[PDB]
């Protein structure tokens, strides 16, 4: 073939590099880089920097990098679908893992390896199917992702003796199968009717995993290409933000006592699946449509400054807004307006004319109130109203297509865990009377 | 008159618990250590940096739950109505209130955790999808989840629920996932058999770990010696601090307020891992190789021969050494202890291979110089003595340590509630900006 190197390859040949950085980082292993205090204790360790994170690092001015790539260099430089504006979730998997921008064959070559990986063995079809109606539908969604450890190359490789130095491939293959039936799996939630249809369906293996996603929803074909580029967006922008949060941080620490990958990212899944990481979008997005109920689509900047008021003065807050560090609105918030740019459709619609006039007047109003620290809008600000916008209009199923691109950045650095040999993660504990002494 | 039950007995220390919290809160400013290179790259060992209430590790003692160590417990908690051993329900008594309950206070706890084993229809169902070859603890991960349908913690949290009372049905689920648990790893010990497994009634007036043996097909007088074992065991596993996997990963996915179901799920995913939960198997068949090559009549010479032969092949022995601890791990002792009672265990040349090895490799391993405190750990002894008594897969011996570590993750996370602990948030970093 003409063939340029595939994913696997291109990660193999900057594997040396990485752990010749690791052993020289070894070297300063006695360095002193931080305090620990009573704080960081009972605290859960927040500010408490002690773990390891490679494709993502937060840049308090630019936001979220992903290998000091800003969002504006990712949706320049990544490559797209056949047609559509946006980049593409698995160009994003191939910058966390390599380091590297890969070419638009390299990428084609990468879709259809996660389209031919998308089929589901019978039993997980039939695990689904047990599930009650009533199951919430990211307890639906981790326990699946867990069950397809029966397919898992690293449990069984690891249980035939298997070395060291070579943890990362089958790491790898159990990675890129994950990623694969993920979407999948994820429609069968969303579609508990359909399971034995949508379970089997035959996708097209040209198309990128995202359009391969919104078929499976039922959101397939040309007059949804929008959509498409909407939940490439979405996918991709979502996939990695360091390893503190829990969903990130759970898979790798499950990972650690080498769990394979299935296994890990259901831990991290059980995670997202907890109120205070994977609510936020649905929590933005109840609070606008109590606006729009509120101000009509006919109002006035001073209507909207007065909203504002009202609500900090009653005491709550405005969702999707304000950061620790963070001095500027979230470049993943900007894309998304970005996208919404060029569709008058979308331009059109009051909701997100209030998503977009709220994000001109609320950081005054919330700076002046003096409350919320960088109160700039957070990427949760605009993703909820798009989805509405096209038609997903159950906000309770945005954490499930959140765990799909949550699955992109943790299994990379699972990967790189396992490249390099990175131990159990093992945390002392104290009890508080160990504290008071 | 009647004695305090358990919900009323923790109601009771919560009080305490806040005041001693804010005390601690007042000296949060307070440097206690320092971040390394090593402590990032090492993950995290050695960092103090998590709470964890009730069980400490002393490095001369081994591990004290509430001060008490393995020795106190075996003398002050419970027992059966027949049997030499502590009870692993006294043990969640004593690692949730900080307090010893009365026999009578354990009596009425068991016939709650008896009452309150049964599953739902569609647990059964889901556990009948999973494949033959599904593994073990894959089975009883996934199961343990499916049974978030049956939290009252999810579904108060939904309809509004104030933070001062997240405590209650978090121990509401807590009790309902300790009395289902056992029967859940029955199901999987016995894939053939989920119906009548799945629904049998339980002797309400017997304990937790003798109705455990009896879904396991262990039940009756002829097993009495198993019932104790199976007691000390599920007793011995309950906590060991907060950092291990199980335990941890309980506390992080909890922190989320995510329910307990959902957590202790995300504990039993970690606990799957090869780096946490096999020990007991390897030691088993190090001990089964090693009768192997010297035979049912072995003298301490042949012992001692066949330990200096591994090191210098450059094999480790399995289940001694730790980091830490000076001594041989009081839970290792705790078993011989429950073996120096039963003549037949004392016959078996498997254990007493476990026993010679006890007496000579420590020396032989300083004398080696490998290996930091030789001491024999837990998985030393656990797995022979499973094995004794006819439980023989060693495959689900993870299983019965994954009923066993609901006891103290469970205990952690209504402690977490009851005094409102935030979400577990580390920051992370990139080998990069630590190499500038």
């Amino acid at each position: 073939s003409t063939a340029e190197p595939d994913l696997k390859t291109a990660l193999k040949a900057v594997i040396p590099a990485k752990r010749e950085l690791f052993k020289q980082v070894k070297e300063r292993s006695d360095e002193v880089i931080g305090e620990v205090k009573v704080a960081n204790v009972i605290g859960g360790m927040r500010g408490l920097k002690s773990m390891l994170w490679e494709g993502s690092v937060l840049d308090p001015e630019e936001g979220i990098r992903f290998h000091g790539k800003t969002i504006k260099d990712c949706q320049k430089e990544l490559p797209k679908g056949t047609s559509g504006t946006e980049m593409l979730p698995e160009a994003m998997f191939w910058l966390l893992l390599t380091g590297q921008v890969p070419s638009t064959n390299q990428v084609r070559a990468f879709s259809r390896e996660l389209a031919e990986q998308s089929h589901l063995p019978q039993h997980i079809l039939d695990l689904i199917k047990s599930f009650p109606r009533s199951m919430h539908p990211m307890t639906q969604l981790s326990i699946a992702v867990a069950a397809l450890n029966t397919e898992s190359k690293f449990a069984k490789a690891y249980e035939k003796g298997l070395s060291k130095a070579d943890y990362w491939e089958p790491t790898f293959d159990d990675s890129i199968s994950l990623l694969a039936k993920i979407p999948r799996v994820a429609a069968l939630v969303f579609r508990p009717d359909e399971v034995d249809q949508v379970g089997t369906q035959a996708l097209d293996a040209s198309q990128d995993w995202s359009y391969n996603f919104a078929e499976l929803l039922g959101k397939g074909g040309k007059e949804n290409q929008d959509f498409h580029d909407l939940l490439r967006l979405y996918l991709a922008l979502h996939g990695d933000h360091e390893g503190g949060n829990v969903s990130a941080h759970a898979t790798h620490l499950v990972g650690s006592a080498l769990s394979d990958p299935f296994l890990s990212y259901s831990a991290g899944l059980l995670g997202l699946a907890g109120p205070l990481h994977g609510l936020a979008a649905q929590e933005v997005l109840r609070w606008i449509l109590a606006m729009q109920d509120k101000i009509g689509t006919k109002f006035t900047d001073d209507d909207v400054r007065n909203y504002l008021w009202d609500t900090l003065k009653s005491g709550r807050v405005v969702p999707g807004y304000g950061h620790g560090v963070l001095r500027k609105p979230d470049p993943r918030f900007q894309a998304l307006m970005d996208f919404a740019a060029t569709r008058p459709d979308v331009l059109a619609n009051p909701v997100f004319q209030l998503v977009k006039k709220n994000s001109e007047i609320a950081p005054a109003v919330l700076t002046e109130h003096g409350k919320t620290k960088n109160p700039h809008p957070n990427v949760d600000a605009a993703s909820g109203v798009l989805f509405y916008h096209y038609g997903f209009q159950q906000p309770l199923y945005y954490t499930v297509t959140f765990g799909v691109s949550r699955a992109l950045g943790p299994l990379v650095q699972l990967i790189w865990d396992r490249a390099l040999g990175l131990p159990i993660e093992r945390p002392k504990s104290i009890n508080l009377l160990g504290l008071k002494k």
